């Protein structure tokens, strides 16, 4: 890796661009006014890409030779970056001031700046506006996630009066979906700082080296079918491959892939009658946990469970809504995010079935159906120093007044109320308003402030 | 990297569900019935993950560890994967054979299969199913690429008569808007399948390591301010920014952000009076390249076109369209994706603009808004055997027609017309339809057959 090479191609030519005597860029990063995000994945940035010696002679020379072919000239600054070399031993001349980790904030307000600490490298702070932006996506999957978590909430909360379980209700099926390995990771890590249960295994590696947990492991899983462990025992043998399945994992919760073939018919007859007497033997924790994966997901999981209902002792709570016995359960795996989650649910509740019954796994909705867009996660210059006077700078578009940046110096703080406020102009610094809640996390190519896994958790909980 | 951390959690457990003595499975990848997909990126996947001695005694014990605690429980195939180890010296007993890279084939055709080469790991296959699947992307960017090149050319054509310049039409303006940096890499390769402009300098690097290209770079930039190189100059001072910046490159192309306060002044009064003489003394081969980046993007670009073109010397091409001086071109880089980059070119034509006027950047439309579903990329079981006996294996979800997959061994051909066709059920034998098309890429932990980025470009062209 190579972080001169790790910019937008136009960000090579900016040292040119900015105005001549100029000490000083300041720049910050807002989600423009899913009222509230989590602000999630920068420490993992700043100690995978941006800390130590990021510069070497070998590096400088590489940046060089691409960049002369890339842009057929020879516009590379390397005396600016053979500066940070000589200077700083390949350290990074920047400070980096952010909100804590896990915390829930509106939009439209600093979540952090960037700033260069050496006058020479006032073309640094922009040169990693695109790294950083970065930060984007585990922002919004971890935002995204928690919302669906609220959904999840209200009805569990409404239809059986208390959260037990919700950290399991929503499963990341999403490693397949997604564009790469390192999103992987990144992504699965983001919809754990608000669940448990996970099948992408690449989060798990990232939270241990990047943030750290106190348990073992951040998130678990169960054993499951796919279709190649049904299919490949033949049509005619569907009974079979359930039977074989649920006797290997007689004693953890197993989950059984039900729509191969038919999933009607698996349910009722299958399940329902031929199989039914190695169901209801099987202890509360380890139930069977039937995956329809195919149909319209309401109307597949409405069918399902009025079909269990009929071939299983079906109870009801003390809320007035039906809840199957504790050893059957359903997972709804197909076509799941925060919309057809939010349909399910309703639908569910609406037909007087507990949301006890029910748990999603959601792969693309999950972790690859979100873009930059959804949040507005944006990088703007606010501030320059230019022969020694600061200036405020903003972008205010005339036919989009929504793209209006803020001014100056940025302060993050809480208001009276207990709401947000970010100051612009400088303004912090006339202490009205109690104190700055962006601390430094980078400077001088160290980083200077970590939380744990088990802190962003804490921050990012749901009210109740 | 450990390839036995990465797959999704529940595919360990598949071992102990296939049925017994299964000694072969054999899996395939479609993209179910955009209509033709350009395949690539497999060969990226297959050198970066799948070759070589993929398994350590060290790897086998980290593996173990984690999935000891993520799944509460002994699940994981220590023996199996010991096995691999011990027999192969950790090459994967593996045989895949793919579609030549960068061909175009018709969605519902197999593009590769998959299947073990000894007995013993017949439930290695669909271990690999996940890293595969993940070609989805790069297939998938790829072919959104192609399909908005086809677009481009179509009204290039209609407004010019020729296709100079087409592969410089549509920049890739992703690296910050995706999920992270090795999707950054991934992404913008797939780009330049079809493209030669690119700011994802990531691309460059994967291209240059995993394909090759006969010349030094794939791809090319051009220098070009932004937001912060124009507004750190103050508001009253845009003027100033953009006298230096086009002097500073005088006599390269030169993009330049043209719409931090008012677009239309910048065009008119800015560009259009004040700095004219600095535009008209320019060079054919060092046009201004002015950007709007806000508003609607259509109206936005037929009234910069509108000023421009009653501040400047217009002609009118042979086909009977507007043409700007050589010297002055304009970029939409905001909100494109191949639904807007459509309505501009019509919206152009139908204003009577030469296409030859316009270029495009794109971000999250061309790298990051693309998810699984858009091309239906699945991997599935085709064939097993089981007691010596081979069997056709296949899903057909009632509710589901879509999603039925296929039977029995595969094999892509030619059609008499010309066309390609899938045979299933092991029929490609018969040799009723000349040979299969795919070729054997991987076997036993080795690449087997290769493509450079050369050839893969020359397999993606357009018809024209
Ligand atoms: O985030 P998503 O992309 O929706 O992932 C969830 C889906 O993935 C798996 O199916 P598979 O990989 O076989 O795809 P398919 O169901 O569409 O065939 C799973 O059995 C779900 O159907
Ligand atoms: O195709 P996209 O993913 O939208 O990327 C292209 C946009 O990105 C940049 O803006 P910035 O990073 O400032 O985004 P903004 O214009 O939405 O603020 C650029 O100046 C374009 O507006
Ligand atoms: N555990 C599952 O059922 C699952 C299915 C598909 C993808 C990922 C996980
Ligand atoms: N070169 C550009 O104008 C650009 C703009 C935004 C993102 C990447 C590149």
């Amino acid at each position: 890796f190579n972080i001169l090479l790790a910019t937008d191609s136009y960000k090579v030519t900016h040292y040119k661009q900015y105005p001549p005597n100029t000490s000083k860029v300041y720049s910050y990063f807002e989600c423009r006014e899913y009222e509230e995000t989590v602000f999630y994945g920068l420490q993992y940035i700043l100690n995978k890409y941006l800390k130590g010696k990021v510069v070497t002679k070998e590096k400088i020379q590489e940046a060089k030779d691409v960049y002369k072919e890339h842009f057929q000239d020879d516009v590379f600054n390397e005396k600016g970056w053979n500066y940070i070399l000589e200077k700083y031993d390949g350290h990074l001349p920047i400070e980096i001031k952010a909100v804590p980790e896990g915390f829930v904030i509106p939009r439209g307000n600093v979540l952090f700046t960037v700033e260069n600490t050496d006058p020479e490298c006032y073309w640094l702070t922009n040169w990693i506006e695109t790294i950083l932006v970065q930060s984007w996506y585990p922002i919004t999957v971890a935002t995204n996630s928690r919302e669906q978590k609220k959904i999840l909430a209200k009805y569990l909360l409404e239809t059986s009066g208390n959260l037990d379980g919700l950290e399991y209700k929503l499963h990341d099926f999403g490693y397949r979906g997604v564009s790469s390995q390192e999103t992987a990771g990144i992504g699965a890590s983001a919809h754990l700082v608000n669940f448990k249960g996970t099948d992408t295994v690449a989060g798990l590696a990232l939270i241990k080296k990047y943030y750290g947990t106190k348990d073992p492991v951040p998130g678990y899983s169960v054993p499951a079918a796919e279709h190649s462990t049904i299919t490949a025992w033949g049509k005619d043998h569907e009974k079979d491959a359930f039977e074989h399945i649920v006797t290997q994992f007689s004693s953890v919760p197993v989950s059984v892939v039900s729509d191969s073939y038919d999933i009607y018919n698996a349910c009722e007859k299958i399940w329902g009658e031929d199989l039914r007497h190695l169901i209801v033997s099987r202890s509360t924790q380890a139930p069977l946990i039937i995956r329809p994966d195919s149909g319209n997901p309401l109307d597949t999981v409405l069918k399902v469970l009025e079909i269990l209902g009929k071939k299983f002792p079906v109870t009801e709570n003390s809320k007035g809504y039906k809840l199957l016995p504790p050893y059957l359960r359903v997972i709804q795996g197909d076509g799941v995010d925060i919309n057809t989650l939010q349909e399910i649910v309703e639908g569910m509740k609406q037909k007087m079935w507990s949301i006890e019954n029910i748990a999603f796994g959601s792969g693309g909705g999950l972790l690859q159906k979100l873009t930059r867009d959804l949040l507005n996660c944006s990088f703007k210059c606010s501030y320059v120093v230019t022969n020694g006077l600061g200036i405020n700078v903003f972008k205010d578009p005339v036919a989009d007044p929504n793209k209006r940046s803020k001014k100056g110096r940025l302060s993050l703080h809480r208001t009276p109320a207990g709401n947000f406020v970010t100051l612009e102009e400088g303004k912090g610094d006339l202490e009205e308003y109690g104190q700055d809640l962006l601390h430094t996390v980078f400077k001088n190519g160290k980083v200077t402030k970590s939380y744990s896994f088990d802190e962003i958790r804490k921050n990012a909980q749901l009210n109740i």
